[PDB]
């Protein structure tokens, strides 16, 4: 019927107790006396005592500094019993609401947040989430209104403002350009949680970022001039090792190094990496004729398997390289000599000079002119100069040293350097007649 | 049903207006929007928009500052009407009782109050009751409670305070001592009347009391000794007035004065108060007498017509009377003299010596007796020594002017005072009978008959008294025999009996008493021829 607006208490009243709140009244208490009473949890049920009643007047009265955490609406009941035991009032149903209170400072799910971010981050990035929560009633009023706030990052360098945290929500990005991971690989930041929209009830957390790795670290020679020497027609041959330092994360593909040869029109150049060092293995891809080019002062760069992360400005090495001459056989020119002779040829006369060219330019070098392959003793060459003459007498008809009309005598030109390179040439001496002879 | 308690509101709260009183609900308002309404005298009955509420919260509220003089108590009623027209609730009565606030000074009932006490009441005394009225909550607060004081008396004297108030009760009465109706008749007073049990709201009014008339003011005799003279046998002759003066109310009991002689043995004085001045006429009620007292001097006191107050001493004035000797008339001792004298006294003899006194006794007085009324002449007297001697013949028998046995002479004896008084005895002179008369026979001229006689009485005369008369005895020496007979008719000698004894003249006749002959000659009888 007619009944009773809700109640308000705020939450922890303190001062002195009892505490009025309203007092009820049956319209029936001159009919007979009356005697009121309350029911429900905070009066006989627990918590019970909360509130009371005087069962004369009927004043409701509360007896002790609420809690709306611990509850934060009672539903109690009140009845109007005459003197004689007769209930007079079907219950009126009694409720009151007790009120917020910011008195519960705010707290972090986690006692430590942690999180990473790469090195090469790009400011208002995000990184991380910090989250804590207070236990007031942000739905009716700003005491757990939240506003997280940061209050130091360790270390405060390279700035002492690397990240920062979204007021009201806990996000955690990168303010500014600086996260090194190779020189600050992590930040650990005490987060701080407010309530009354930071104005309040303060309580701190951590959150820890370790920033990662990012190919951001050129490989670098040391130094940038390297020296060596190559036997010139040798192939495999190491010339040169070559050393670097890249500054990154040790073994990663960012840091393993990859060279190349800048400046080498030939393809007659190949650096290795050796895994363990990543050193330069400088070797040669093809023998270096010596002749045509008596040093190499050549340049070579480095990389990474990973790309290299923005602009690329990459390191290079000179290793002026030397060959050296080695002594390399005499090459008879040409080295099948075919000449037509008479048999009839004069014993002791010059038939033609057989010559051989001198490969190693050393301007003090000599040719010395043998034969050995005189299946038939006629021939004699010149030792000097290689000419070569008859010392007997030759036949066409002369039959198993004369293969089909022609006479074949193996020659040398021995060599006067370092080790003993003797060339080869061959003459083909045709022999045309001059009956086992040939028409006419 | 489960009501909503009364609400109060202090009267004349100053605040920030209008103010919320409570908030009303219907449990059906989330079944139906409900619009929330009062009702009444304060609400739309007058005073109107006193109390007001708001249709949607259901909020009471009140709008002036109340009265509680004006309107102490208001009932109001909550009605419930669905956004759809339907009453939604049953009316609910609010009733709204207003507070007090000490906001009415009392007052007293009559601007001037009116008051008697009698002159000389006993401190303690009661002489009248003021009273104020609070028209503020005598009930449940002290808002009510008047407590009266004095605050001034007029005059200050002879007392600064001769009377007090009860608190509480308005009384006032008579503090101390000293009311004197002959000093200051009335007293102004100025009551005041004070809430909060005197310490609240003050008002004033006036009290005025008259201080009333007692006998308590003794008469006094402006002048204390008086004088007068007075004749000596007149009554009621003024000799005095005696003056007096009463402080109390004029023409009142307590004011009258009464006069009393002390000295009032046999009572010769009376004084009586003159009903205006009030003065003591002294008057006599009896003749006084100069010879016997001189002068008189009595006290007369004043006292007052009603009974004094108290300490009663009455104020006496002494009057000196001094009587006026009159001459008065000398006094025959006795006044009736009676003297035996016989009828022979000799022509010069001194009879007696008949002498008066004289009743004024100062010492100038000359009596002198001169002889009244005698209408023989047979007396004389000497003015002198008043002594009466004879101056001629005096009879027994003189029946003329001797009616009895007595003759009675009048005497007066004069003097010669301031003026003139005289006395007066009679001379009862009895005149012892002397046989100096001799008899007589009655029928003188005496007729008879010639023939046959009848019987003559003759009677006999004889002016004495016996024994100078009666034993009659007869005769006659000059013939009789010649036909006379005499018989003593009567047993004792009265008369006789004469007649014829044969069948004119003249007889001589003897007769006496004691021996006192006289033979009567006349008995000229003539005898004639008759038949008796
Ligand atoms: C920053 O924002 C990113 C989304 O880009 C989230 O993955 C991270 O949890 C932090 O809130
Ligand atoms: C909150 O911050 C304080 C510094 O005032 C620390 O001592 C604590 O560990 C928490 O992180
Ligand atoms: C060193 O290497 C760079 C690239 O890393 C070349 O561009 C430069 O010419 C030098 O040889
Ligand atoms: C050879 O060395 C020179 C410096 O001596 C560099 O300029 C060049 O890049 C190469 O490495
Ligand atoms: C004035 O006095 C009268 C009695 O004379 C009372 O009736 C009244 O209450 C007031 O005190
Ligand atoms: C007293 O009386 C006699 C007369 O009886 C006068 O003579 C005298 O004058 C006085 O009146
Ligand atoms: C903090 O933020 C987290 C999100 O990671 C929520 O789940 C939590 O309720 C609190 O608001
Ligand atoms: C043999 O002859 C040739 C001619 O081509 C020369 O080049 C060589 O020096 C040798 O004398
Ligand atoms: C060429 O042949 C000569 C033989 O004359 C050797 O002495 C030399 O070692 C090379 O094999
Ligand atoms: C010339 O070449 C021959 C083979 O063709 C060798 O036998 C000789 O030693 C020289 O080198
Ligand atoms: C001369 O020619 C012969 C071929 O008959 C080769 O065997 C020799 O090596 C040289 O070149
Ligand atoms: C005191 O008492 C007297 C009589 O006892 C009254 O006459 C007076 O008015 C006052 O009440
Ligand atoms: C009471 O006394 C006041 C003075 O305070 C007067 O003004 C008033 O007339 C009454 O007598
Ligand atoms: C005057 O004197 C007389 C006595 O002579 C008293 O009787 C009276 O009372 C007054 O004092
Ligand atoms: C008359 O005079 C006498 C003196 O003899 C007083 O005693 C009395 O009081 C009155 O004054
Ligand atoms: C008459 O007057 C004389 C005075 O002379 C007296 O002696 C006599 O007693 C009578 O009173
Ligand atoms: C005595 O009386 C006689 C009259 O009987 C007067 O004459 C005389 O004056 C006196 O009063
Ligand atoms: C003497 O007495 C006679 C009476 O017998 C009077 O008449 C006379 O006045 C005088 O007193
Ligand atoms: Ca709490
Ligand atoms: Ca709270
Ligand atoms: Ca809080
Ligand atoms: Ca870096
Ligand atoms: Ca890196
Ligand atoms: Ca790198
Ligand atoms: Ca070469
Ligand atoms: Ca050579
Ligand atoms: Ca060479
Ligand atoms: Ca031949
Ligand atoms: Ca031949
Ligand atoms: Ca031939
Ligand atoms: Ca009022
Ligand atoms: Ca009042
Ligand atoms: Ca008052
Ligand atoms: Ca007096
Ligand atoms: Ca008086
Ligand atoms: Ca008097
Ligand atoms: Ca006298
Ligand atoms: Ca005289
Ligand atoms: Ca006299
Ligand atoms: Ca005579
Ligand atoms: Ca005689
Ligand atoms: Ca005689
Ligand atoms: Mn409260
Ligand atoms: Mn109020």
């Amino acid at each position: 019927d007619w009944v009773i607006p809700p109640i308000s208490c705020p939450e922890n009243e303190k001062g002195e107790f009892p505490k009025n709140l309203v007092q009820i009244k049956s319209n029936r208490d001159k009919e007979t006396k009356v005697f009121y009473s309350i029911t429900g949890q905070g009066a006989d049920k627990p918590p019970v005592g909360v509130f009371i009643i005087e069962r004369e007047t009927g004043w409701l009265k509360v007896t002790q500094p609420l809690d709306r955490e611990a509850i934060a609406k009672y539903i109690l009941y009140s009845h109007a019993v005459s003197s004689n035991g007769e209930a007079v009032e079907d219950p009126m149903e009694i409720v009151i609401t007790v009120t917020d209170q910011n008195d519960n400072r705010p707290e972090f799910t986690q006692e430590v947040f942690e999180g990473s971010v790469a090195e090469g981050a790009v400011p208002g990035t995000s990184v991380m989430k910090v989250s804590a929560t207070d236990a007031d009633d942000d739905v009716n009023t700003y005491n757990a209104a939240i506003a997280y706030t940061i209050v130091s990052q360790d270390p405060e360098l390279p700035h002492k403002n690397m990240f920062t945290v979204n007021r009201d929500t806990g996000v955690i990005s990168v303010l500014t350009s600086g996260l090194d991971r190779e020189s600050y690989p992590t930040y650990t930041l005490v987060v701080q949680a407010a309530d009354l929209q930071g104005e309040g009830l303060s309580t701190t957390a951590k959150a820890v970022i370790t920033v990662k790795d990012i190919n951001d670290n050129a490989p670098v020679f040391n130094p940038s001039t390297y020296q060596g020497q190559v036997p010139e027609n040798e192939v495999n041959a190491r010339i040169a090792t070559l050393k670097v330092t890249d500054d990154d994360a040790p073994n990663t593909p960012a840091w393993k190094a990859v060279y190349t040869v800048v400046n080498d029109p030939d393809q007659q150049f190949v650096v290795v990496t050796d895994p363990t060092t990543n050193d330069g293995i400088l070797k040669t891809a093809k023998g270096l004729d010596f002749e045509a080019k008596q040093q190499y002062i050549l340049h070579v760069r480095v990389e990474n398997e990973e790309p290299f992360e923005g602009s690329l400005v990459p390191s290079t090495a000179t290793v002026t390289v030397d060959v050296v001459d080695v002594n390399e056989a005499p090459i008879f020119m040409p080295a099948e000599r075919r000449v037509e002779v008479p048999e009839d040829f004069g014993v002791g006369q010059e038939i033609t000079s057989y010559t051989a060219r001198e490969p190693d330019t050393f301007m003090d070098q000599k040719i010395t002119y043998r034969i050995w392959r005189d299946t038939a003793n006629w021939l004699e060459i010149n030792p000097e100069t290689g000419a070569i003459f008859t010392r007997a007498e030759m036949d066409r008809e002369d039959a198993e040293h004369v293969k089909n009309s022609t006479y074949v005598a193996l020659i040398i030109a021995t060599d006067d350097g370092s080790p003993i390179a003797t060339g080869t040439g061959t003459l083909l001496l045709v022999l045309l007649d001059v009956d086992p002879d040939l028409p006419p």
